[PDB]
C-alpha cells in the first residue's frame, strides 16, 4: 500500500528509499527501510552542530571561540571558510556555516574542536543512538558505496535522535531553537522536502549528497495546523556516478505527507 508506493517509487529512480517519519502529536510513526543502514553523507552535520549546541549548556562561552585556520583546511566546497580564511571564524559561527551552508571545512574544524570523529560517536551513543558512525572526514564520508556501513545511520534512528534534539528534551530550549533556526535558515533544501511539504508549513532541515547519486534530507516540519513532524528521507542508487535525484525525495515526502 504505502508500502507499494514507496516500493514503486525507488523501483523507477533505480535505488533504494529509507524512510522514517515521527508525529509527536499523536506519537505515531511510519518506517520504509527504516532499519536498513544508509550512508548519511552531510546530514552528519546535524549530529556535529547538536553536539556543539549540547556542550554549549557546560560550557557558554564555547560558541564564542575564535578559531584559526589554514589554506590546508579548506575543501571544494567550503563557502564560508575560503572567505574568511584570513580572518578566522567563531565556533558559533562555524556551526552556522555547517548547517546552513554544508561547509565541509567548516565542519571538519568542528570535529577537530568537539575531540575528533570519536568525540561525535560518542555523543550520539549518550542520546541513545546506537546506530550512527562516522568513520571519515569530509569529504571521504560521501563514497557510499552500497551496503558499506562506514559513515551511515539508519532512519528510524536518525530521526529518533533529531526529535529528541529538536522537538524531545535533549537540549535546552534556547539550544533547542538555535539548532531548529540553523535549520530552518537552511538555504540548500528548497528542492527536496521543503517542496513535497505544504506550502505555509515552515521547515527546517539538513540535506546531504553522495556518490551513487546519493540524495539525503533530514528535517522538522511545523504545521500550522497541528503537531510538528521529524521526516527522514534517505536514497542512494545503484550506479556509482548516478545524477542526485531531489525529486525522489519531493515524490517521497509528499507520498508520506499524504498518510497525514
Amino acid at each position: 500500500s504505502l508500502d507499494k508506493q514507496l516500493a514503486a517509487l525507488e523501483h523507477s529512480a533505480n535505488g533504494r528509499l529509507g524512510i522514517a517519519m515521527i508525529n509527536s502529536g499523536a506519537g505515531t510513526k511510519i518506517l520504509y527501510r527504516g532499519a536498513q543502514r544508509f550512508p548519511f553523507c552531510s546530514t552528519f552535520k546535524f549530529m556535529l552542530a547538536a553536539a556543539v549546541l549540547d556542550q554549549s549548556q557546560s560550557q557558554p562561552n564555547l560558541l564564542n571561540k575564535h578559531i584559526n585556520y589554514h589554506e590546508s583546511d579548506l575543501l571544494s566546497y567550503a563557502p564560508i571558510t575560503r572567505k574568511n580564511l584570513a580572518c578566522g571564524m567563531t565556533v558559533s559561527e562555524l556551526c552556522a556555516a555547517t548547517i546552513q551552508y554544508s561547509d565541509n571545512t567548516a565542519a571538519n574544524l568542528l570535529i577537530k574542536e568537539l575531540g575528533g570523529l570519536a568525540a561525535v560517536n560518542q555523543f550520539a551513543r549518550s542520546i541513545g543512538d546506537q546506530m550512527f558512525r562516522l568513520d571519515r572526514w569530509e569529504p571521504d564520508l560521501n563514497t557510499a558505496l552500497p551496503n558499506d556501513p562506514r559513515d551511515t545511520t539508519t532512519p528510524a534512528a536518525m530521526a529518533a535522535s533529531m526529535n529528541k534534539l529538536v522537538l524531545g528534551d535533549a537540549l535546552r530550549p534556547a539550544q533547542r531553537s538555535q539548532l531548529a533556526a540553523w535549520l530552518k535558515g537552511n538555504t540548500t533544501g528548497d528542492a527536496t522536502i521543503r517542496a513535497g511539504a505544504p506550502t505555509d508549513w515552515i521547515v527546517g532541515d539538513k540535506t546531504g549528497s553522495g556518490d551513487y547519486g546519493t540524495t539525503n534530507d533530514i528535517a522538522v516540519l511545523w504545521p500550522t495546523k497541528g503537531a510538528p513532524i521529524v521526516l527522514v528521507v534517505y536514497f542512494t542508487q545503484r550506479e556509482k556516478d548516478a545524477k542526485p535525484r531531489r525529486d525522489v525525495l519531493a515524490s517521497a515526502t509528499q507520498i508520506i505527507l499524504s498518510q497525514i
